[PDB]
């Protein structure tokens, strides 16, 4: 049971509870107003406690998607959007300024709220800001967020991939090709998102989906089943091998590994063209 | 240029090039049809070859949000939507069935495609499929993929997170309180994505975001800072010791630490009430 205010991009939800005047709480880390309704409990006959959910978590919904640039450490738009979103549903909910708290990273939300809106603010408070900017030691504070996020980002994905590798025999011309980073930075950054995706949404869903021998018994005389030369030990030339051992259908050769359409598409189309052409 | 196929939820993008029988080939991992840009060019006096964005990657584009159930690992939506994609491919690009090559999990959408649309298959070829669901020791590679897509997703969040509290001194209730599961499956996979979000979108570019002291001072009569009793030596409470160091607005000290609205809400309402009520 939550109020909904449409703003620009996004469908903002909030709780309400209580009388008298507005006093809005933006969450920190965990994004969502849930966590302040004991809280309001006890203020309901004070306050109108108006809780958020910032429209990136929680109940709230995005409308279009953030902007790529998003993903950039030094980027402004959610803080600066997030701190707009407080001062239209001030402004939706009272003709008078309100109070505000903020904790954590929503208390830097509140900084910014009254820095660009400070015509909604009656009273604002900042509840252990983790905000360093001002700070005579900015950088050291700052380098740890940046080192800490980049190897959460980072460490976890380059083992498991070399676990996957071992694992699943992978040819090492495929290794290397597979994990070689991108010569752009806008082209770097789409691929961790894209590995990421593919290792979320796609590599369990679809190596352990609906697939029968008996589906490829029904049609067999149209399946060729191709095999690289350079990726032999792999696991995948063994699911062909079985394949191959409970319906007949050929295992074909063709050029390179994993890969091999675009590490030797001569003799991969060589191959193709005999099958079909 | 590519061309484009206006599909259920999507806009599906593929290059096509050569003339004669219409051939499309499905991306693995990449999910791009870039990848089959240099054998396209070997079969173009033969094929009409078509080198699919699968409809998640590329320049290809969703125009309704994936299903919230598509981050489940046993979820078909994402196969059988792709399989379906390259059918009404087919169906708009020839009137006879066509050629299709799929490789590594695009193999598996080619499977999908002849399962589910066998119509549109004249010959199909499966290029090393990953695919376990089938095979007499499914068990341990569907197991080792759940294993290792875990380990990657939460081993180094675990870790980071666990640095973060020691970095910053958090204080143990709060470590123990914003690191505690979720209690359902579907939970605490939201909670993961919530926790991966933060770390990525929000807290290098929060906590050094352009805020100054004389951000403050403009308006010093308006403002508490917030001090968990119970988060002594946390680094947010050294945030606001400087600020009140260079500023002197004031330092109010609250039940509860750096989640004290939950953790002890009677006496944190009790502490604004004396503020504002
Ligand atoms: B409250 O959610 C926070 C306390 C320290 C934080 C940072 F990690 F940003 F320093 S956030
Ligand atoms: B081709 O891109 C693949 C070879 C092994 C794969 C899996 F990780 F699923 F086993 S995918
Ligand atoms: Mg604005």
């Amino acid at each position: 049971g939550m109020e909904t205010l449409e703003l620009q991009g996004a469908k903002l939800r909030y709780h309400q509870v209580g009388q008298g005047p507005v006093l809005i709480f933006i969450p920190g880390a965990n994004g969502t107003g849930d966590i302040f309704l004991p809280l309001a409990e006890q203020l309901k006959d004070h306050f109108t406690v108006v809780a958020v959910d910032r429209r990136d978590y929680g109940e709230s919904e995005l409308t279009e998607p953030l902007p790529d640039s998003a993903s950039n450490p030094d980027s402004d738009y959610r803080v600066k959007r997030d701190a707009q979103d407080i001062a239209e549903l001030a402004k939706s909910l009272s003709d008078e300024p309100v109070y505000i708290l903020g904790s954590s990273s929503g208390s830097i939300v509140a900084m910014h709220v009254l820095k660009d809106y400070p015509e909604v603010v009656k009273k604002i408070a900042f509840h252990e800001p983790p905000i360093n900017t001002f700070l005579p030691d900015s950088t050291y504070w700052k380098d740890k967020n940046d080192d800490i996020v980049h190897q959460i980002l980072t460490e976890g994905l380059e083992k498991g991939m070399k676990t996957f590798g071992e694992t699943l025999n992978i040819a090492p011309i495929d290794a290397k090709m597979m994990s070689q980073p991108a010569d752009t930075e806008e082209g770097r950054i789409e691929q961790y998102k894209r590995t990421m995706f593919w290792l979320e949404f796609e590599i369990r869903q679809y190596t352990h989906s609906n697939i029968t021998l008996d589906d490829f018994t029904k049609y067999s005389d149209k399946i060729t089943l191709l095999n690289g030369t350079d990726s032999r030990g792999s696991f995948p030339q063994d699911v062909n091998f079985y394949i191959n051992k409970e319906t007949g259908i050929p295992i074909v050769d063709i050029p390179g590994g994993h890969l091999g359409y675009i590490q030797k598409p001569e003799g991969f189309a060589d191959v193709l063209l005999n099958m079909w052409g």
